[PDB]
């Protein structure tokens, strides 16, 4: 799972950090735009992949300031995304 790799990125290159449901990787940022983070999803995609987390759909940004960390879900707009 992605356990190990959240707990290797969580204060290193994001605030928080969860795997949902549906199969996406969160990553909680301190984002100074409130749009435009599509190749920070991208390079944590591609990083995920090569630290061997399977199964992620893809990688979705959100804004530490203003994200819901909910069991299986985060509630927030997506600031940034790439897909598998």
């Amino acid at each position: 799972g992605a356990d190990k790799y959240i707990d290797t990125i969580t204060g290193f290159s994001c605030e928080k950090a969860a795997v949902t449901d549906n199969g996406f990787l969160v990553i909680a940022i301190d984002a100074d735009s409130d749009s435009g983070y599509d190749m920070l999803a991208s390079q944590f995609l591609e990083e995920a992949k090569k630290e061997g987390v399977s199964g992620l759909k893809g990688v979705l940004i959100v804004d530490i300031k203003n994200a819901k960390f909910e069991q299986g879900a985060v509630v927030g707009k997506r600031i940034g995304k790439a897909y598998k």
